[PDB]
């Protein structure tokens, strides 16, 4: 009986960070309380000033990552403030019944609701808005995130050996369908509702105009690059709520990867490129061995470099000549 | 010697049902006899009244599912009635040699042929028409289905434990390429051959006009929804002969999934969304824990909700408040 | 210390062949020396006479397959001849650091460089050119190939039983983006640079004009078909540096498949169709049981038969009636 379990509130943090949590824990099942607030906003998505009429959990794309342990209950209050124009709900892929909770969380602007569900399966799971009659529009406008359900004893390799990360990062990849006018330029809409019909038309062609990590071209670059050091293990959580992606770390690997995202299954090792099915989240472990600026990207290189599905990881530390060495620098072809 | 083995005739049933069969059997290898008849027919594929000049096994999309056990021989009589326009054949992915049997089953209208092959590998396999020079057209027009080859001792989890289902369902997903006229309306053809050049032109764009389960938009909805109850285990067989898909059960999971469809390989557990490669069939087991109407869909949500790749499962039984509970119904935000 | 290890030179061979190598070896780690030369060239890619302003490793698409053993070092000299227009480099997915080696191998026309890296992870790995600001263009123009890093003890099934092949074949699949003029005909460029802006425009649509094995429509057909015999085991290495593919052997199977291409992971068996993620190479074993001409293809059948992603394997030997038999040849339906 979940009603008689300990109840704890967790404060969420903005992507690419994940809120503080234990991996292995000695503690028993708890009801973990989260709150999220829908924010509809116009967002600049590229270095030309192209805007999206966006819909977000907590003002960000992706929504924040919620972390519990297997056997815990997730208890979410979803707030849809009167400042919004559309109704919303939430469908958790980690939950069982009522369309993921969508049937029980239909909130019109000015309303809120509270859902509890048992997180009885370990893994990274997508959550997204799913209002009947307009599911794809709400999802592609930015309403998705990840729930991570860790095993109580933490992550394990195929032989049951413990795997540990020093930092988790969360990347949400968003296929965007921005309409154009007769002049060939991207439309700019005064309101969210004005964007609807044209956006649906672009959606039906199945060709995204942009594909971005975390809400914009270059979101995870420059001052906002991910960071690490040699010897550090990172967990990279990657969600795509609508479309397939194929993550790749340039100069690195996926040491252990759950590409389907489910921790009771044995991970795969040494992956160059992995595969996140549209409507899922996956996770990769990597321990950095070389310093430098890595690219983390969708390995359809057109989608990465032309459409925006790429970020950076800046890594400090000592170069290893055993792993890689320049034997002869670029120089004239000998006579 | 396959000639001296027992012979049995099996009567096929229309999708989404699968003909009665044993899972684990004490029986030895048999030659199992099936007959199918190719039916070319004009089919209404959506609610606007759009038609496809279709090609079907037994008048349905997908063709019926054929079930045998590993070690059995499949003996199919393929009939191409005098009233059809085109030559046809059959290519079984479960078979070895002669292009899956296509080379041995070249039937013009007014002809029939009988092929035997050994089903020596367990799994769900695509079969489809493959007439020389005309393969993609015949496949996308509806000519595919599934052969399920069960292990003699039935399905097993990764640790060798027996897995039973109470009901198998078969879903065939079809990417359609319907031409449009200068007015931007879908073309309606008097004959199959009239539709050919225009369809190839759409196919080459690699963008489907429609993507449907079992022959039309909403085919597995309303009175034709799949049904189950709480406590029942269903096997969901999903085929896609031409294009990738990513099945998802909203409010449910894949308890045990063979996404590549081959039963000698350990399945994966707890999947939110799985992946069927174009040119293959996969299988998922799920045991229902909550009542209600579920959606079963391709989790590219545009393909599901805009293009038609979605169905329903109507489930009876008792709601489980432990697995999911509405703690606070949608209500005003406290001022 | 890698500098003190034995050094050997390897002579590469043109695809679809792979240079002579041991599977299991008693040899210890070695620095294995290769040299490749970038060749920019206009290439005829289809029957209609359509050309590509192509960029190639050693004049071929794909580049040749480099084969080492786990724990070896790869030492590549990359030559960019004085007669080329563009700067180049190489990114090995099998390497660790400096963007797969791309940062250390920036060669302008007239220059060369030598890179060493430890091949410490077994599997088939993509390598490709990756010049700053120009990555997708160079890759889709033909600059990719495979590095195969074999385990020292050769290939193993999931139970650890040895798996041996008689011949390895290497297939590179290339999605091409050829611009058209206002007349709807494919453009023919005098220079590589003239093709640039137009190609980027086609790339952004994400719709290939052609998808080819090994550099052109029908490259592995006719006199250039792959060959084999009944009882022979082949390894089929399949690489795709930019886009997903789904390999299928018509009338055959993947007996043991590493679809993510990493040999430390258990392979899967009996696959009808497998999946190569864009940005990876995979590998499949098959032992032939039937004679005949097989088709090896991308099982998006439009991409195979309309766009070019198909080849042939011609197989000699004795027909096996136990596996497949024509019981009744095509004949009039009985009246
Ligand atoms: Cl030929
Ligand atoms: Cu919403
Ligand atoms: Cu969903
Ligand atoms: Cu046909
Ligand atoms: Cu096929
Ligand atoms: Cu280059
Ligand atoms: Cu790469």
């Amino acid at each position: 009986d979940a009603d008689k379990l300990p109840h704890t509130k967790v404060t969420l943090v903005a992507p690419p960070q994940v809120h503080p949590h234990e991996q292995a824990t000695k503690s028993g099942p708890k009801v973990v309380e989260f709150t999220m607030t829908i924010e509809e906003k116009k967002m600049v998505i590229d270095d030309k000033g192209t805007t999206l009429q966006a819909m977000t959990f907590n003002g960000s794309m992706p929504g924040p990552t919620l972390v519990v342990h297997e056997g815990d209950y997730v208890q979410l209050t979803l707030v849809n403030p009167a400042t919004n124009a559309m109704p919303h709900n939430v469908d958790f892929h980690g939950a069982t019944g009522a369309l993921g909770g969508a049937k029980l969380t239909n909130v019109n602007p000015g309303e809120q609701a509270t859902l509890r569900f048992k997180a009885d399966r370990s893994g990274t799971f997508v959550y997204h808005c799913a209002p009947e009659g307009m599911v794809p529009w709400h999802v592609v406008s930015g309403l998705s995130g990840t729930l991570m359900v860790l095993p109580r004893d933490g992550l394990k390799d195929p032989q049951g050996k413990p795997l540990h990360y020093d930092r988790a990062y969360t990347i949400g990849e968003f296929d965007l369908y921005i309409p154009k006018g007769p002049d060939g330029k991207y439309k700019d809409y005064a309101t969210l509702a004005e964007s609807y019909g044209d956006t649906v038309q672009v959606m039906r062609t199945l060709t995204p105009s942009h594909i971005v990590f975390n809400g914009k071209v270059g979101a995870l670059t420059g001052a906002n690059a991910l960071t690490a050091k040699v010897g550090e293990t990172v967990l990279l959580i990657h969600s795509q709520a609508n479309r397939d992606t194929r993550p790749h770390l340039i100069g690195g690997h996926g040491d252990w990867v759950w590409e389907t995202g489910k921790f009771a299954n044995p991970p795969q090792r040494d992956l160059e490129t992995w595969f996140i099915r549209g409507g899922s989240a996956g996770a990769a472990l990597y321990t950095f061995k070389q310093p430098g600026v890595y690219a983390y990207l969708n390995h359809n290189l057109i989608e990465a470099f032309e459409l925006g599905a790429a970020g950076h990881i800046k890594v400090e530390g000592k170069w290893n000549d055993d792993l890689m060495k320049q034997i002869k620098a670029p120089a004239p072809i000998p006579r």
